[PDB]
């Protein structure tokens, strides 16, 4: 892999692309203070994240950034924040146990080209439920975001799109995510959890979900496919908990103990406006798992 390796998968890729920060200078940065001095830098900047950083914090990430994390970095009790800015690229990156006074593990709000790569996120199911927040939020607007072979692990309330049934006239037509060749295990809800956007699932690896995978709702459009449920709920994909439902589309699942109680959608294979690689229902274990999370080499 390199730093500079654009996004060329999904929503991210379309509406103008995600290249961080590509153009920009290289930084190594092994503390606290390092890190969040460069990612809350002006100007395009490439962040790479070397050992492990401890520490509670909220680190709030401005536009074109690539922050990139060496094989054997984590970030500990620090979470990333992207708020009303663009461009930014999370890439390789592991960060566990933030605490939910500091946000959630990757936070994205009113964001837009936005790619989540090669990432490991969790933090444990021992501390009750709001001990911590989310693993990798996507709300109040934001647009254009994809997450790719990331590992979403031991962890209630993992990823939410779109916060409140309220804010239609902020996030309906927005809020389109791709999620590609990523593995979740051991997470009890939100897996994702959809509110408006459109959103397209595909090479996903689900075990042991605990309470429900899939939720679309407040009309949202979800396309899942060439994906796996494995030991997990009966809610596999669901319309629930909201004031108006929500709407799924699938092709070529293995739904194991799963079910999908969801009305029909509309959102066909030629309604994607980007090329996406199926591996296939029956391959996506032996293609994701020990794949997806912090894997790459740089
Ligand atoms: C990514 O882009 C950088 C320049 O922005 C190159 O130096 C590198 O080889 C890779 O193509
Ligand atoms: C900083 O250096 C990195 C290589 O580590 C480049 O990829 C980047 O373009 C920048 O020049
Ligand atoms: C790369 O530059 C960053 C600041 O942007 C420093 O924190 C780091 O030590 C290295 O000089
Ligand atoms: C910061 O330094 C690290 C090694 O300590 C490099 O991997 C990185 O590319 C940047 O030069
Ligand atoms: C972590 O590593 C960085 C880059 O090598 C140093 O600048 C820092 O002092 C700490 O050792
Ligand atoms: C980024 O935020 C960290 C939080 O610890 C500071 O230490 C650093 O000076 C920068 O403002
Ligand atoms: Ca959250």
């Amino acid at each position: 892999a390199s730093v500079t390796e654009s996004c060329n998968i999904g929503y991210a890729s379309t509406n103008g692309g995600t290249t961080g920060g590509k153009g920009g200078a290289t930084t190594t940065v092994s503390t606290l203070a390092q890190f969040t001095k460069a990612a809350e830098s002006s100007g395009k900047l490439n962040i790479v994240v070397k050992g492990k950083i401890s520490g509670g914090a909220k680190v709030r990430v401005q536009s074109d950034k690539t922050i990139i994390g060496q094989k054997g970095s984590e970030l500990v009790g620090t979470g990333l924040y992207i708020n009303k800015v663009k461009n930014v690229i999370v890439r390789n990156m592991k960060i566990s146990k933030v605490k939910d006074s500091n946000g959630d593990a990757i936070g994205i709000q009113a964001s837009k080209n936005v790619w989540v790569d090669h990432c490991d996120l969790s933090s444990d199911l021992k501390s009750g439920k709001d001990y911590y927040d989310g693993l990798l939020d996507i709300t109040h607007g934001s647009d254009w975001v994809t997450v790719s072979n990331t590992f979403l692990h031991d962890h209630f309330k993992a990823s939410l799109i779109g916060h409140t049934d309220s804010n239609a006239k902020e996030d309906k037509g927005k809020l389109h995510v791709t999620y590609a060749n990523n593995y979740w295990y051991n997470v009890n809800s939100r897996n994702p959890s959809v509110r408006f956007g459109t959103v397209h699932i595909y090479n996903n690896y689900y075990l042991e979900v605990g309470s429900s995978a899939v939720n679309t709702r407040m009309g949202a459009q979800v396309r899942v496919e060439s994906t796996v449920f494995d030991k997990s709920t009966k809610n596999g994909i669901i319309s629930v908990d909201s004031k108006e439902k929500g709407y799924a589309t699938v092709g070529d699942i293995s739904w194991g103990s799963s079910t999908n109680t969801a009305p029909k959608g509309t959102l066909g294979s030629s309604n994607i406006p980007y090329s996406y690689n199926l591996y296939g229902k029956n391959n996506v274990k032996a293609r994701v798992y020990g794949t997806a999370g912090q894997t790459l080499g740089f």
